[PDB]
């Protein structure tokens, strides 16, 4: 018909729809293990690349510090490029220095005890790692270096392995690590999504309304919280020079 | 799931389709808007999976006699042998020479759309066509007898119920001279194609309606060949 | 010949030459209106993508707010998307968040009573449209919620149909609106630009000296006083998850 | 404007050309600058409107015994069956087997200029080239016997006046053999190409010059079909 | 460095690529993006030089009964006339009709890679191709006999001493049959291709590895001529 | 082999060896004095644009000022464009405002006396233009124009002809020139590296050691202490338009 109505509720049930169908493409049509997770990274990534403020980036990578010391693979990280450089980078592949990192992400198909403890290692990888933060000059002075701002880390999947898929069971597992592998949030993109609550020090779960939609919305507004990176010691890391 | 499947990389290739162009229709509250959004998914799966032979894209036809077609949503179109006749930004207007198949796309079909549509195609095939002696590795063909130009509507539901059914036939049948339909795709339930052989337009029921579609499309874009060599100076007439 | 001496002055008039002849062209060349208008509207955006500092995104939008409140379709938006998510994107089509937009512009053929009170809707449309605000974190500790900025408005044209093209007319119909539809200013590329002084409470006409460069740096300069966007609340817009 | 003109449409054309050659010779006051930016109109004209059979770039040719060309402004030549030699970022160097044309391109026509592009021009069609025999879908064509690589000049204006009149004729004159051209554009006031049957150079003024030239060019391209198929290992007595 | 010299530009074009694959090999750590940085370097190579009616990508194959290769590091495939059975974002899945050459990328060549190599080779070449009449300007040529599919192992370096000797004979030989390689480079020595006159393989040391298995490559590619054409009905019989 | 062993030193090592053997290529392969000049500032081109923070831009162009006086062509200006437009930009070629300028190099094949003279000139011809500066609203409110930042020159190359590379030689030309036309630092790729102590007032001479890594570490560190551009005044470019 010619009817014209527009509606705000249907363009973020557009959005969710668009992220549940590709993940359930990409489980579903490629039966290689690499290349259904190199798919189904690819449209988280896609997400948050269109979504995200630019001040954003979001890829995969490696994590290094000027220790030398080296994150895991980290399926989906988000990071500055606007004060931050890169440490390598080799056609598409790249190395971000620690300093950069607001978020990280593991991606995989459907939630478990497993899938929670290996994220939660992925992102103890990160957080073990050493940031600089040097004095910031700016139009108006100079600002003290900033404190180090916490990396959020976080699941990503498709699906749950357990029935109901965001019960005990998942809240156990993620009450599993509390510190340098605490996720403080993640997608189950066919049921729900979950967030740790800082003043109540538990996590908390929504079911549907949504779900790659909300965890999108609360990823923007937590990261507001953090403000840009610290300022970047590259000298530090140019101790390896010799 | 439990191991590779022909038949589900068809299926998720239609699914894609019919999801956003489901999208398109009920995200965008603006008739421009939706023509766009709907519009660029076609010319999307075209752009993808079509042999790099063709081109899609929106354009306006014209000819050396300085006839214009009107806007035409999807156009398939040759450049590797054929130049454009005009091109600002995105807009491009196309010598008829180039034209493999042209498309209406809209969001349902119904009596006034297949017409408007038949209408459409014949305004192309309506377009004088120069063809050349074509040089070649081997020596020089014969100037190429010409191509018949296929047409098409492509959409996302239908109006009538029966979706693909007696009315869409009676429909289909209105335009059996030079605006005549080879071939569409209803997205929701099925495609359809004139039968040669029979000469009656048939109807396919789901079985991946896009896919089958493409497939359909590509088969028939291979008795084509390449298009005519077009006389580049027929068009000169209008410099001076 | 072999000579060489560098004039500013010529940079600003190829930079203008080259916006009259392309507008011109689109409006001889396309005789089918909507190919027209688009053709049109391509060359404003395009002085824009290339001229503006890369702070601000320059585009044809929607514009939404947290209320479900949309604009009518915006022939040139500028906006931020250094700091601001977009809320829907398909392909090339966008619908911005009221937060993130700095002016708003109407591109058509000729300068006339109906399009500048056309334009004036186009504008109030947006206007209208509700705008939050929250405290900034930045590393100098968090700003108040920054004072909403003005959304600048206008009407970009290839010519004029009043003779004088700038006259009392011209005039007239800019004093139409001088609230949510005011156009701040504007150009008639084949005869000068418009201006809104505030502290006369007057339009300035300025005819020829390069009109689309003219209006170019009015732009930019008027824009510099609009510094940022303000920090959006993207969970006002997730209410509407639900 | 009342109504959609092929005329406008090649007017339209022509004039972004004379226009954008004109603002890169007033707006740049320094010698490379200024041929950079007249070189990449004149590159965009044909990257836009030929057929993508050709290709059009500034770049060295180079041959199978190691004759080397100078610096051509404008080379249009085949990608799809020849490689390149040697690429580095920007810069390019072909193998003569897969250059079509060679255009130098310039702000004024003169004595000197006009001689300067002749030479350029000999330059390239005094490389070797190899050919041998193109497997195709029916078998295998003998080696095609090698096309003539086709030459002009471009420019803005002329020295001259009258800009195209006999003093440009003589000059184009002083070349008949290896370096002639073929044809050329002076985007202020006309083209010129060479008429075989008369064995003559032609002049045709105003009536759109670029875009006349531009068909001038696709029309006289097409007799030469596609380049003649390369012998790699030609070049491959060079590995050693 | 007097002058132009092609050896030169062979030698800087293998430099590059024998330093880029060294680097991938040192600088990554980590086993996946230490193969997905070599292979990279070596797509990009063929995607710099080789003729464009060649794609290079990543890529699993199949056929229209359903048959699936493993994914192969580097194909060499046809788009101008084929389309794809399946992209998603960056994956892509191919009919095996589009199949020119298949190469395994690793970094030093092995017993047990040489015959990895060959059994991924023979997977692609077991796979079923159709090939229909091909229509064309001159008319409809018969049915294109099938190609043979160039297979081959590309590293950068050699587990034996010598790098390119008789164990590294002895494992090609391991498979004659359709696991055969036919060419292969080890960038840090040579390249090797196998000899159907003596019916035997063949070594080459130095003279610029890289560029000397690039030759190889276009020369023997230029005998396949273009894919046969595809019947996309035959996928299409899955459909239903 | 399997073995695993991240090494932040080789990634330096790695960085470097690229630069070295792509300008050693450039100018070996290309016996053309104009193709090899393009070939090798290309390279150092690539560098900056791969890994310097986003704030900055790298790239060939003409400075101009509001004074309507202009630069030398500069090989490669380090520039601002999130605050900056453009003056002009016809295809790739542009002319950047001199309020824009971060640092201006001269890219050449091997450092002599003459090669020097010839950049301190370049850099001299940037530094000599006036750079307007404005108050600069932001989320706080005003700051005071900020106060003109320095202009770091240099000079960037695969060689030396002096024996030893880094000598008293090189020192001497260096000093030829300490005010308007000082190089700041600089790279030769095949040997080491340079920069001005200004606590010191002398030049040091850095050998070895990765050269285009420590130049690029040194950029980056250096440039911290500039923060952004000040903000300029687009109406001082506006006289021009008449
Ligand atoms: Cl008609
Ligand atoms: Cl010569
Ligand atoms: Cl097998």
């Amino acid at each position: 018909s010619n009817a014209s109505d527009w509606s705000l509720s249907q363009l973020f049930a557009s959005l969710h729809e668009d992220i549940q169908l590709r993940l359930g493409t990409a489980r579903k049509a490629f039966q290689h293990p690499g290349a259904k997770g190199d798919a189904s990274e690819g449209v988280w990534i896609e997400m948050l690349d269109t979504y995200l403020p630019k001040r954003y980036q979001a890829a995969n990578a490696f994590v290094v510090d000027s220790l030398g010391n080296f994150s895991d693979q980290i399926n989906v990280v988000v990071f500055d490029r606007q004060y931050s450089p890169f440490i390598f980078k080799f056609n598409e592949q790249i190395i971000v220095p620690a300093e950069s990192v607001y978020a990280v992400f593991e991606a995989k198909q459907s939630a478990s005890a497993d899938l929670v403890a290996y994220a939660q290692r992925k992102v103890a990888s990160v957080r073990r790692l050493h940031r600089t933060s040097l004095p910031i000059p700016h139009a108006g002075g100079t600002y003290p270096a900033k404190p180090l701002i916490p990396i959020l880390g976080g699941l990503l999947t498709f699906e749950s392995d357990w029935s109901p898929a965001l019960g005990m069971s998942f809240d156990k597992a993620l009450n599993g690590d509390l510190s340098d592998g605490r996720l403080d949030m993640g997608c189950v993109a066919s049921h729900g999504h979950f967030y740790f609550n800082n003043i109540d020090s538990k996590f908390n779960f929504e079911h549907g309304n949504k779900p790659a939609t909300a965890f999108l919305f609360r990823l923007i507004a937590q990261l507001q919280f953090s403000g840009t990176v610290p300022m970047i010691d590259i000298d530090a890391y140019g101790k390896w020079l010799a």
